[PDB]
């Protein structure tokens, strides 16, 4: 890529480095991701073309796509950071509750928008929820994990993170519904309001018996076929769920209320984005700017 004058780096992401760039023929400063090879199956760029035509408000756009000289290319629009710095930066005073609930609100319009047209995002964390000064929030990535999976640890041999990894996934489901990524968003939405991880596992066991402990170990009563999944043994350890007072204090009566349908174990009965969206919750949703220091 010659078309790119480097500004600096910007991160390391699950696939490949990240730039920020300037195009040196528009003037446009992007986001540049570099992905580094023989096989790959055709189907990755054909499906990854697709996002160009995946545009929301909501979602962070990709610009381009370029597989050229043995390295495939994804220009993003640029935003200003990302949710994990913005989180840690807020850790002492927490980001207020509107603002909190403006960023919930937005995402669950993002979500609602590419599930409506049957893209899901399987890996959302707070490092691929990028924010700008004018109080928009906008989800990266989507997309990228069903054309190249989500490996145990990214090309700089990182651990990828399973903290908000859906329950189905860490028990072996073959398919994967829309419902984990309103799991992942009822993680993130309990971090910002706590300040503090819901469920930090640090193994695939240690995360799905963080689950259990808070929710309790599901049975066929509230997860019908639970007993029948490929990774699911009758030798868990059988824990009693916790109330959510005890979870996200002080989070009031309607965000418990939508926390809890975001994080039912059945993802059949795991609130839809849509539906979320009309939750009470919502009734009182402003767009805050945030505070951010440069
Ligand atoms: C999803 C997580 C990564 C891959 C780093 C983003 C891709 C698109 C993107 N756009 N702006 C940024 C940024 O970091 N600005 N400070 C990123 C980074």
């Amino acid at each position: 890529m010659e078309n790119f004058q480097k500004v600096e780096k910007i991160g390391e992401g699950t696939y490949g480095v990240v730039y920020k760039a300037r195009n040196k023929l528009t003037g446009e400063v992007v986001a540049l991701k570099k992905i580094r090879t023989e096989g790959v199956p055709s189907t990755a760029i054909r499906e990854i073309s697709l996002l160009k035509e995946l545009n929301h408000p909501n979602i962070v756009k990709l610009l381009d796509v370029i597989h050229t000289e043995n390295k495939l290319y994804l220009v993003f629009e640029f935003l200003h950071q990302d949710l994990k710095k913005f989180m840690d930066a807020s850790a002492l005073t927490g980001i207020p509750l509107p603002l909190i609930k403006s960023y919930l609100f937005q995402l669950l319009q993002g979500l609602a928008f590419c599930h409506s047209h049957r893209v899901l995002h399987r890996d959302l964390k707070p490092q691929n929820l990028l924010i700008n000064t004018e109080g928009a929030i906008k989800l990266a990535d989507f997309g990228l994990a069903r054309a190249f999976g989500v490996p145990v640890r990214t090309y700089t041999h990182e651990v990828v993170t399973l903290w908000y990894r859906a329950p189905e996934i860490l028990l072996g489901c073959k398919y994967y519904s829309t419902a984990v990524d309103i799991w992942s968003l009822g993680c993130i939405f309990a971090e910002m309001v706590t300040r503090r991880a819901l469920f930090p596992g640090d193994s695939e066991i240690d995360q799905l018996f963080r689950i259990f402990r808070t929710l309790g170990t599901p049975d066929e009563v509230v997860w019908p076929g639970v007993t029948s999944m490929p990774d699911y043994k009758p030798s868990f350890p059988k824990w009693a769920r916790q109330d959510f007072s005890k979870v996200v204090p002080p989070l009031d009566e309607d965000g418990r209320s939508l926390l809890s349908q975001m994080l039912h174990y059945d993802p059949n009965k795991r609130i839809s984005a849509k539906a979320a969206l009309a939750h009470p919750f919502f009734q009182d949703v402003t767009k805050p700017v945030p505070h951010l220091r440069l």
